[PDB]
DNA sequence: ATTATGACGCT
DNA sequence: AGCGTCATA
């Protein structure tokens, strides 16, 4: 009734860079600008694997996790860029700086929540309160709103056969309809929120080059999804009033942090499929089966509600140095763990150098991660230790250290279970 | 031999 | 503290 929360109190944007690692390698060199192309790392085994794929090579059915050699298969004309090498690993610092270009553009309009490399959240809650107080109940052009779609729209009653042309149809219904007399309406807030979006999104393009999609909502779960219904190069906005329809049909699996076993357990237990069929179970219910907060989160999310706020963060929590080493090349010897213990100390320390120059922080624990042949975990082992030096080689020794007790080999030069992944992490930042 | 990251929850 | 889940660069 009048007592009913519908969780409309803010408005919510999730952004994600189009194929953002083949966007960064395709403003660099423009040979591969509007052609099928994919970013991969490494190239001996199968070609090397995939990680990013253009929009063109997607229509080939290339995907990530996929070998080279296999996409080529799918997509002759197949176009690859190479991850950067160094110290006989992955680098990604190409990719990390471009994502600050985006991430400090995307400040300038509202406060963004980095979720990754390539998406970030938005809280637009207080900027869309200002303009809506600049444009003095003036509607709202379709004109401001050039790449927005509006979920749900258009319904009812020949140019309806080309995809820009719904668009519009949609768009127009949506702005028919609108109160513009209200500033307290939800649904003109989203809108304001979306006009806002285009504009950061134009902001970004001109800036860098790169584009982008999004999604509004009142929420970042439902901006998430709404980010995804149209790609590429465009931005969804899903009311509040268009959630029931749009969860009647909507796999449980496409709602974030519902994807893995949990959603599996919903989905197995209840005996239902679609995130609209949630509505029929009472919170206790929900409680009962997945315990005390997933069953709160899922009473409320199934109604299109959610509270988890837009946290004011735009530097990554942890700054880490990972390799595989899957196969036949996994590590069998003490020279050999050292070594690499010791390239992946050298890349953290450049890392950390900079980014105590950039941002006013040192970390203070150094996470050691390891994998042993045979465990199906991605992480066999997790040790922190004291970090009180930017300095690769201590970095290098003190994870050996933490770790070295590990190796079941009598011999002392030998190494047993041979180790699969070596991880080194920076955590906990301090202001400096 | 589905990378190399990143964020977060549980106990 | 150390482990597990979820997500795609």
């Amino acid at each position: 009734g009048p007592h009913m929360a519908t969780g409309q109190d803010r408005v919510v944007a999730l952004v994600d860079m189009d194929c953002f690692f083949v966007q960064v390698e395709q403003r660099q060199n423009p040979h591969l600008r509007n052609k099928p192309c994919a970013v991969v790392q490494y190239k001996s085994w199968k070609g090397g694997g995939i990680i990013a794929v253009s929009y063109e090579a997607r229509a080939f059915g290339v995907t990530r996790s996929m070998w080279a050699d296999d996409a080529k298969k799918l997509c002759p004309d197949l176009l690859l860029a190479q991850v950067r090498e160094s110290r006989g690993k992955a680098n990604l610092t190409k990719y990390r700086e471009a994502s600050v270009e985006v991430m400090e553009i995307m400040s300038r309009f509202a406060v963004i929540e980095r979720a990754s490399i390539d998406e970030a959240y938005v809280d637009l809650t207080s900027a869309v309160q200002e303009r809506l107080q600049k444009l003095q109940g003036q509607p709202i052009s379709a004109d401001l709103l050039p790449s927005t779609y509006i979920e749900g729209l258009p319904q009812g009653p020949e140019e309806t056969v080309q995809k820009e042309g719904m668009r519009k149809q949609g768009l127009f219904q949506w702005l028919d309809s609108l109160q513009i007399d209200n500033l307290t309406s939800p649904d003109l807030q989203l809108t304001v929120g979306a006009v806002i979006v285009e504009e950061m999104r134009a902001a970004i393009e001109r800036e860098t080059g790169f584009q982008c999609s999004a999604g509004i909502s009142h929420n970042k779960v439902l901006a998430k999804l709404a980010c995804g219904l149209n790609k590429p190069n465009r931005q969804t906005l899903v009311s509040h009033g268009s959630v029931p329809q749009l969860f009647s049909q909507m796999p449980i699996r496409k709602i974030r942090s519902l994807g893995g076993k949990l959603g599996a357990s919903v989905i197995e237990i209840l005996g239902i499929e679609y995130m609209g069929e949630l509505t029929q179970f009472t919170e206790s219910q929900l409680q009962s089966h997945f315990g005390e907060k997933n069953g709160s989160w899922l009473y409320a999310m199934c109604r299109g509600i959610e509270h988890d706020p837009v946290k004011p963060r735009q530097l990554p929590k942890t700054i880490g140095c990972s390799k595989n080493f899957p196969g036949k090349t996994a590590l069998a010897t003490r020279e050999q763990v050292q070594w690499w213990l010791l390239q992946l100390a050298q890349e953290l320390e450049e890392r950390l150098t900079k980014d105590r120059n950039d941002n006013d922080r040192v970390a203070t624990q150094l996470v050691v991660s390891i994998r042993v042949q045979g465990d199906k975990r991605l992480s066999s082992l997790r040790r922190c230790c004291a970090l009180t030096r930017y300095d690769a080689h201590k970095m290098s020794h003190d994870a050996f250290t933490v770790i070295k007790n590990c190796n079941t080999s009598g011999i002392q030069t030998e190494w047993s279970p041979p180790l699969t992944m070596l991880f080194l992490c920076a955590t906990k930042f301090s202001a400096s």
